[PDB]
Formats: structure tokens, C-alpha cells, sequence
């Protein structure tokens, strides 16, 4: 079988049966974080050796652990207590999700607060978000996670139409305490009704849609063998699923005539914060790192035929950990299918008297994951020309608060009283590179115009310049999309026919990075938003842009500090870390319920074959 | 019957026999231009007046006329004789397409630098080519036309394949002369054949691709009724058909709940140049007009089932008039037809423990138009959600040259001893605004960032500013990716819920404009391309960038003329002209046949809509 097969259920069970034995798994602890570890980089070695990294949190106060477990040899590697004080803290339990609510239930102040608004405890949920890292000395060391109370009228009403601002409140998680309650005044709580699912919102719903039926009367034209190895119109590539970053794709090949080409060894979205740009103390410390804290795969949804996915569909779900180490499975939580994607070339010849069509295609691989009001879909489309795409599509309910009387300049009005914070959803997508093989460089190309002159000119000329990136320190890009300014990923020792340099090129889509101010706690801790491109000398521990444990943990030891390093990238075993969001002015459409917005990058091919690599395909 | 409707044979039929019996239409006159004539602004009467603007050309030397016909009356309103020399000759006609090869096959230099090469005449195919402005003062007031030649080695031979750089002719077509011929040395004619049909180029067809059959079993959603006015999920419009502009926009309004809302009166791509950056001179002239010297329209293609257009498809077989005045009828070249457009919106709340998706869907309307080497897709696509985009698909064959041996910085090569000199892609998308009404304006949106300090801030607070453009003067913008610069069309006199004035949203592409020098011919004449955005104040006489007649006509009389007007644009009739395009630095992968490479621009509702415009899609 294949080293890159998804984990099964019997293999978390044998992760627990082995931390059982090793006494690493007492009734007091908790798997906070489980996944397989990628093949070494000298996998030259017949050695299956499927190995997994497993975070181990203490309900009762003690030190928590990383430790890395053989299931082939039925072994404890390596095992290490964390201090979370220094590194930081373990992603956050669902568990602990429901101990903010019922904590904050019996605290005194914090009834005195709901009191002062005339408010039914009964009817308050605590949505739980993570605890940044800010002026609480208090809280290093420490587990705490935030509270911020929203009305719910009753058991199917949207919540999210009702916030209670002016409040939140801290809690420790472990040692089960009420750390504060800060109240800064009250805030009429918003009563119109958020609910997309009654009739009287609606309306009528429209009778006026005809059903579009997609079938393959022939089945799809890709196979999946090995459980998740995909073989489609000339690409190869395995589908990987870690809680953590949820859809990882490996080995990404194209089949040019023979010789089966590496283009990609690993791509992954290594993480995505959600910062807010309201100045408010009551939510100026809120930032999502959906990936970082929460594991986005941990929440992946489970896909409906017709609904959430349609065509022809086949599917893949993907087995996860639980806290105690029990086997659980995401069923249809990967959607696998290929669509149609109009003209791919044409041509009508006046001299020859040929007239030439040919068809688009595209492969889509996709999960969507829900974390408290936000729904995110990731979408890796393979198309027949060579280009690789992906995209993020964000839907969901906004986040809400009150609109304050005098207005805002960081908050829209979607409502009557009812406001959404300004903010980002910021994405980091790891691109371990391997056109050709690992001898990569990376490219900077911009247009560059040329003076009208005695140097061939009539005014008409325009050229294009490339500089390469040879070292880290030099490596930390931003876009300029007045030059039309793109990176070529090329591999210098693997030439084509007319003697150049294998590549792809890579289009960013331009739009704008971190806003946060530069000296912010945000922009230490997500230094990786404030530029578009990174390159890195590929390392087995430089896994994440942020660091291993992004829970309550302070900036730097991620990108700013793998780069440090100033190692050599110029044709190299190098990794491209591209940054691109979205900024979420949010407006009157996007409430009650937010219609998709997208993001994404692609990757084109730049001289990669000798032609175009879609000559054969027939006229369907 | 709608006046929007399209010109039918009979039309045609009707302004050929007016302008014969007005002695206007006589043996040695042909129809350059025809083409119906927009309704007047104050068209709030019941005069169904329908008129026609006709371009004759005269072909023994005496001069055009421009002549506007009341077919509804059945006399001629205005008859002007144009003085090409001042404003401009007539677009190309495709019958003065043959006469260059003609006229060339048997002049003694033309012969002379064929033998020095030595091809044979009768193998020699001469692309006719639009005549900028130039150096060359016998061309003023003449009809002149440029040969650039390519050799067919046989009937079905891809001439593009085989250039004969280092000669260029210049031939007056209707003297019928030749002014000159040019040789500045002899390149060697690329021998390598780039034919994508041939089975040793494109070798064995792949076998692995299954069908992908997409149908309606109760047929489309949208109707269409007048022949060509559509209504479609909320959506209505009338699909207008000129030979200038090809597809044309007409009357874009939405649905509100019993409340029919407009958004655009009229929209049309209104320009498209396509200059070269090679400083040679033997191209360093070529800059293509295509919708201006060329008339896309008159070059669509009939598009077919199954290759051109998938689904369940309803053409739009538009009416054109030939050089005569008799219909020309282009059997299928308008397809439409709606599709799948994945998730429009998601969440799996975990408080409330409802789940919700909605599916999104588009409708599209298309043609293709073929001008020489060139093939262009045009598509609108209008969604559920109240967005309106634009997708321009450029395919077809890349213009070629000869790849000097020393190397260029301004061509690619393709294949050995084959070049593809950069050139640019740019487009006009003239937006005639009617947000709600005429009474609108336009507001740039910029985000800016604040500093961490005193002023409510931990440094995360980001907010966005919002300039009113109010005189013409002001009203020539350019993109700034940076700051997430967008565009809102607003009406100020219609109002939300919240009380905010409602508008949509322009969201570009940023792609860079027009990279001449600002003194160079291409400059001038294509001043529009040098910014992303103009607004003027409507007027029935500017409607195209350029002005009424690009062939041969020196720069200026578009929109740098119309601007300086400096009219108010606050809260008035106003027109968006937006640019947009693709810089092509050609690549290997682009020949013999290039794979689809696409530009655009969408609009989306901001604050135009109560709340969330597609809560009343249902679930199918
Ligand atoms: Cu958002
Ligand atoms: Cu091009």
C-alpha cells in the first residue's frame, strides 16, 4: 500500500492501544491533535514506517506532550513535555467549547451582567473563541478562552441576530474559573430575526427554477485506487487528510508523453486567521486562526449528494481522532468529481479552410468546514492545459455586534442596531515545490515599458524582466500588480526543446494583505499576512507559517524566523508560501445568510512542455 | 413589438431599397456599417421610429457618405458626405481582404522579393492588415492597406507557421495600386508545420476521457420572448445584436419582490485594440481595432451543439447586411443557456442545529468572432445573487515572426527559428448606468489603514474611505490593487432600509494598461487604454472610445475629447467605460493552437438590496 494512503481506523486505535501501554494515555489525558507524519525526504527505503504525531493535553493541570508514535512498529518514538508558556498552547478541545457556557451560568457577576439587561440565562449562548495574546499576565501558562454572549429567543432561532456587546468574559478551562467579567456598558440587543428558514423571511419560495441534471452515463474519467491515489486525464496525484489542515494534496504529476512529471510534492493550506478591525475592547482581541487553534478538519462537514456536491460524485471520508483516541469518521466529508469548463482552444482558418474546437475540463477536489458562524469551502481544481487552481469559498453568518447610534467606521450596518465588524480572512497556502524535481528557483517577473527613442522605437515596444531569488533574506515578496508582476517557479537543470528552463507560473489575484498595524500583537503573531510570497529552503519542522502551537503563543516563530536562517533557494528543495485574502467590508446582502465570495491563486505552466500539451484532445 | 428587438431580413431589405431609389446605393457604392440606432432618452413615446445609421462607401474614389434611414417611415433622415482625410476612412471590407493578395501577385518588387526568397507566388498568403497613422504622407485620404506574408506549403497548411519576416507592403485599395514594398532583409522561413490536425503532430487521440452529459429534462428556466428579450430567475433583459459591437446589453433589471429594478441601460464592450510591442519595422505598425477598422460582429461564428456551446442551448441567429444592403443572416451566433454555478450559500449552525445549502446558478449568453489569426469568446453571465460579469476568452492562433538568432527582447519563441512578437489584449466595456435610474454616480473606494495609538487602537482597526467623482475633469481613474481600490455606482435619490443609498459595485481585475509610451501613435489613438476607468455624461453621439471611425484616424476624438467637456456626473445620465486586459507574453504552450487565457470584470449589489437577495431559492 501506499505511504501516503489515509490513516484508517485501525491504525488510531493501534496510537491509542500503544500510549495505553506506554501509561501516556491515563484517564486524566486528552489527544488534542493526531495525524500521520509525511514520509522522510530520503524515502529511498522500502521501511513503511507510518508514523504519527499526537498532542496530549492534561485535564488535571499537569504538563502536556508531544510525542510521535510508529503504528508499523507498535512504538513510542519520542515523547516530550511541552511548556506551553513558552511555545504555546495545545489547539482547543470541542470539549471545552461547552464548559465556557455552563461556567459562566453560576458565576455571580456574570448573572449580575445578563440581570442588568433583562436577560434569561437560559437563553444566552457563550460563543468560545480563542484567547490572543495581549496585556493579561494572568493568562500566560495558562488555558483561557473567551466568552461573548449572544441571545438565542429559542431552540432553532439564529443566535447571531442577537448579540450582547459590551460584554465578555474570560475563562480558564482547566482549573474551571471565571478569570474576569468585563462589562463596559449596555447595548440594546439587537430583536429582528436572523432566520433564513422561515417562511415569513422568505417568502414564497420562487417555483421558477428547472431541475439541471449533470450525469456521466459512461462513469467518471479518473480512477481512485489505493483508497485515495487519483489518476485523471494525464495528472497523478494522492489526496491527503490531516485534522489540521484538512485536504492535503501529494505528489502532483502530469503524464507528458511517457515520462510522468513531478510539479507539486505537497500543497496545503497551512493556515488562516480571521482578524477584526473593530478598535472595540470587546472584540479588538478577536482573530481566527481557524487552522491554528481550531483544526479546520476536525470540522469538516459532511457533504450531501445534489445539495453540496453534483454530478457525478464519489467520495472520500476521512477517519479522525477523538479525545480519548477512538476512531471517528467524517463520512462524505471529501468531494471528488470532474466538470465541463467550456472552450479549451479554437480556431476557424480562413486559409486553410479548418475549422478547430476542443472542450475545457477540470478535476475538483473539495471539503468545506464549519467553525462557529463561518463556513469555508476548498476547492483544488486540475485543469487538461496543466494549470492547477485553487480557491476558498466563504459563506456562513457573519459575526456580529451592535451598530452603535453615532455610526462606525470600522463596523457596517446590516440591520436595525444590528453591526459586522470589518474584517479579513487571510490564507496561507504551502506549496513544497517540485517542478521537474527538487532543483527549484524562483523567479520574479515584471513588465517593463520602454522610452519612445533611437533604441528601436516608435513608442510601440514593452519588454518583460526576471530576477531570481537566490537567497531567504531576499525571498519575502509583495505583489505590484501595476507591472503585472508574477513568480516563475523553474527548475534550471531540466530544459525544454528549445533549450530554456522548465516552469509555472504563479498568478496571485493582487488584493490587499494584513491592514493591522505593524507593532500590532496580530501582525507579530500572523507576520506571514503582511507579505504575498515567501520562499523557504525546505526543513521537516518548518511545517506551519505560525509555528506548532498557535493557541495563546506570541509572534515570530514562524516565517520571520525560518527565514533568518538565509539559506541558499537558488535551485534548491525549496517550499513557496503564498499569502492571499479577502477583505470583508460586510454589507446588507451578506445578512442573514452571506452568499459565497472567493479567493484563490493558480499556477500556469511557463515553457513546461514542448507544445501545447492539448493536442490530443478528441472532439467530444 | 419591443424596439430593442433585433434588425430582421426584412429591415435590411427595406434601407437597401430606400437608399437605391434615393439614388444613394448605386453599382460602384457599398455598405461599410449598418446597424439599428438606439431609441432615443426620451423615449416616452409610442413612435416605434425605427432608424438605421448606414456607412457607404463609394468604390471608384468619390467620397463615403454616412446616411441615417427611417425604415419605419420609409425615407432617409440625413445624408453627410464624410471627408475620410479629417475623420477617418470606413471599416475594412471583406472583399478589399482578396485584392492585396491579388494586387501583389503580380507586382514586379513584390515578385522580385519572393524570388529572392525563393517561394513561389502562388504558396505566398498576404494577411490584410489595418493601416495605423504613420509616417507616410500619401496615405492621408487614401485607402490604404498593409501585407505581411506567410507561406502555405499546401491547401491545408497553417500558414501562420511559416512567416516571411524582413518584407511589408503597403497597397491602396481602391486605385487599386501598390505604394510600396519593403524589404529590409531576407530571415529564413520557419519549416517546422504547425498543424493541431494532423495525426503526427498531435499523434495517438486519447481514449480516456468519458462523456459529461449535462440537460434539462423540463427544458431552461429562462424564456424569451420578441426573439430576443430574456426573463430569468428575477433577471430581464433584450440580447441586441450590432456588427460593430457584436453582443449588446439592453435594458439589465432585476425582480424585487412586484418592484422591476434597473441596473444597467446598456452595456457593450465598445473598443478593442490589440497593439504589438516589437519595435521591428515590419510590425511595429500593428495594432489591431478589431471592434473599430475590423467590426467584430461581422466575423462571428456559427457556433454548434455539443462543441461550441454544451447544455440545453437556444441560439439567436442575428441579421447583418452585406456590402450590397442584402441580409446576411448568422445562423446560430448567439448561444444562452444557464448553468450550475456550485454553492450560493452554506451553514451548519451548531446552536440552532439547522443545516442550510443553497445552489447557484448562472446564465450565460455568448458568441465567438474570428478576426485573421484571432478567435475571441464574449460572455455575460448574470447569477442569482445579483451579479453581473464579463469574461472575454482569447483563443485562436498567436501572431508570428521570425526569432532573430541573437535573441529579442520584445518576441518568444515558440518552436526553432519561430517568433511571437508581445503584444496586448485591451478592452472597452462601455456601462451606459441606470443604478435604480439615471440618476447616479460614481465613488472610489479605497481601504486604508490606521496607526496604532491613542485613537481606539491595539493596532488592529482598519478602516475604508469613499471619494465622490463629480466633474468629468476628475473622472479618469486607475487601479490600486494595494488599497483594494473599487468602484460604486450609487444613486443617490434611492435609498435602503438602512437608509444608504443603493449601489453595485465594480470589481477589476487590475491587470496593466496600455504599455506604449505616451507619445507614441498607439498612445493617441487608443488614449482609453492608458486608464481603468472613465466616466462622462451620457450623450447619444459618444458612443465609442475611439470615435466613429478608427481606420487611418489620428488620435484624440474619443474619450480624452468627451472629458474635456468637463461635465457634472454627480447624481446625472452617466456612462462607465471601463479598461480592461491581458498582457501576452507569448509561451511554448500557447502554439500551434492557444489554450483559452481569460480577462473580465464583475458588479456586485452593495446595499441594493434589503437583505440577502436569494433567501427565496429553494433546495433542489
Ligand atoms: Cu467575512
Ligand atoms: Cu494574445
Amino acid at each position: 500500500a501506499s505511504p501516503f494512503r489515509l490513516a484508517s481506523a485501525g491504525e488510531i486505535s493501534e496510537v491509542q492501544g500503544i500510549l495505553r501501554t506506554a501509561g501516556l494515555l491515563g484517564p486524566e489525558k486528552r489527544i488534542a491533535y493526531l495525524g500521520v507524519l509525511d514520509p522522510a525526504r530520503g524515502a529511498g527505503s522500502e521501511a513503511e514506517d507510518r508514523r504519527f504525531r499526537v498532542f496530549i493535553h492534561d485535564v488535571s493541570g499537569a504538563r502536556p506532550q508531544e510525542v510521535t508514535v510508529s503504528v508499523t512498529n507498535g512504538t513510542v518514538i519520542s515523547a516530550v513535555e511541552l511548556d506551553t508558556a513558552a511555545t504555546g498552547e495545545l489547539p482547543v478541545l470541542e470539549e471545552e467549547f461547552e464548559v465556557v457556557e455552563q461556567l459562566l451560568a453560576t458565576d455571580e457577576r456574570w448573572l449580575k451582567a445578563l440581570a442588568a439587561r433583562n436577560l434569561d440565562v437560559s437563553k444566552v449562548r457563550v460563543a468560545p473563541l480563542s484567547a490572543g495574546v495581549f496585556e493579561y499576565a494572568e493568562e500566560r501558562g495558562r488555558r483561557i478562552l473567551r466568552g461573548l454572549a449572544f441571545v438565542q429567543d429559542f431552540p432553532e432561532d439564529s443566535a447571531w441576530a442577537h448579540p450582547v456587546d459590551g460584554l465578555v468574559a474570560y475563562v480558564d478551562v482547566v482549573s474551571k474559573e471565571v478569570t474576569r467579567v468585563i462589562d463596559t456598558g449596555v447595548f440594546p440587543v439587537p430583536a429582528e430575526h436572523g432566520n433564513y428558514t422561515d417562511p415569513e423571511l422568505t417568502g414564497p419560495l420562487r417555483t421558477t427554477q428547472k431541475p439541471i441534471s449533470i450525469t456521466q452515463p459512461e462513469g467518471p474519467s479518473f480512477t481512485v485506487t489505493g483508497g485515495n491515489h487519483i489518476e485523471w486525464e494525464k495528472w497523478s496525484l494522492d489526496v491527503g487528510f490531516d485534522v489540521r489542515e484538512g485536504v492535503v494534496l501529494h505528489n502532483i504529476a502530469f503524464r507528458d508523453g511517457d515520462r510522468l512529471r513531478p510539479i507539486i510534492n505537497r500543497a496545503s493550506i497551512a493556515e488562516m486567521v480571521v482578524p477584526y478591525g473593530d478598535p472595540s475592547p470587546i472584540r479588538s482581541w478577536q482573530n481566527y486562526f481557524d487552522t491554528g487553534e481550531y483544526l479546520v478538519g476536525q470540522y469538516a462537514n459532511s457533504l450531501e449528494l445534489g445539495c453540496d456536491c453534483l454530478g457525478d460524485i464519489t467520495y472520500l471520508s476521512p477517519v479522525i481522532s477523538d479525545a480519548f483516541g477512538n476512531p471517528r469518521e467524517i463520512r462524505n466529508g471529501i468531494c471528488m468529481h470532474e466538470e465541463d469548463w467550456g472552450i479549451l482552444a479554437k480556431h476557424s482558418d480562413l486559409w486553410s479552410g479548418i475549422n478547430y474546437t476542443r472542450r475545457n475540463r477540470r478535476m475538483v477536489i473539495s471539503f468545506f468546514t464549519t467553525i462557529g458562524n463561518y463556513d469555508y469551502g476548498f476547492y483544488w481544481y486540475l485543469y487538461l492545459d496543466g494549470t492547477i487552481e485553487f480557491e476558498a469559498k466563504a459563506t456562513g453568518v457573519v459575526f456580529t455586534s451592535a451598530f452603535p447610534e453615532g455610526g462606525s467606521d470600522n463596523i457596517s450596518q446590516l440591520a436595525p442596531g444590528l453591526g459586522a465588524p470589518f474584517h479579513q480572512h487571510i490564507f496561507s497556502a504551502r506549496l513544497d515545490m517540485a517542478i521537474d524535481g527538487f532543483t527549484n528557483r524562483v523567479e520574479e517577473e515584471d513588465v517593463v515599458r520602454q522610452t519612445m527613442g533611437p533604441g528601436n522605437e516608435r513608442g510601440n515596444a514593452f519588454s518583460r524582466k526576471r530576477t531570481v531569488l537566490t537567497r531567504e533574506s531576499e525571498a519575502v515578496r509583495e505583489a505590484d500588480a501595476r507591472t503585472g508582476r508574477t513568480w516563475i517557479i523553474s527548475n534550471p537543470e531540466s530544459k525544454n526543446r528549445l533549450n530554456e528552463p522548465v516552469g509555472y507560473k504563479l498568478h496571485a489575484h493582487n488584493q490587499p494583505t494584513l491592514l493591522a498595524d505593524p507593532g500590532s500583537s496580530i501582525a507579530r503573531r500572523a507576520a506571514f499576512a503582511t507579505k504575498d510570497l515567501w520562499v523557504t529552503r525546505y526543513a521537516d519542522d518548518e511545517r506551519y507559517p505560525t509555528g506548532d502551537f498557535v493557541n495563546q503563543h506570541s509572534g515570530g516563530a514562524g516565517l520571520p524566523s525560518y527565514i533568518a536562517q538565509d539559506r541558499d533557494i537558488d535551485g534548491q528543495d525549496i517550499v513557496v508560501w503564498h499569502t492571499f485574502g479577502l477583505t470583508h467590508f460586510p454589507r446588507v446582502e451578506d445578512w442573514p445568510i452571506m452568499p459565497v465570495d472567493t479567493v484563490g491563486f493558480k499556477l500556469r505552466p511557463e515553457g513546461f512542455f514542448d507544445r501545447s500539451p492539448v493536442l490530443d484532445v478528441p472532439a467530444n
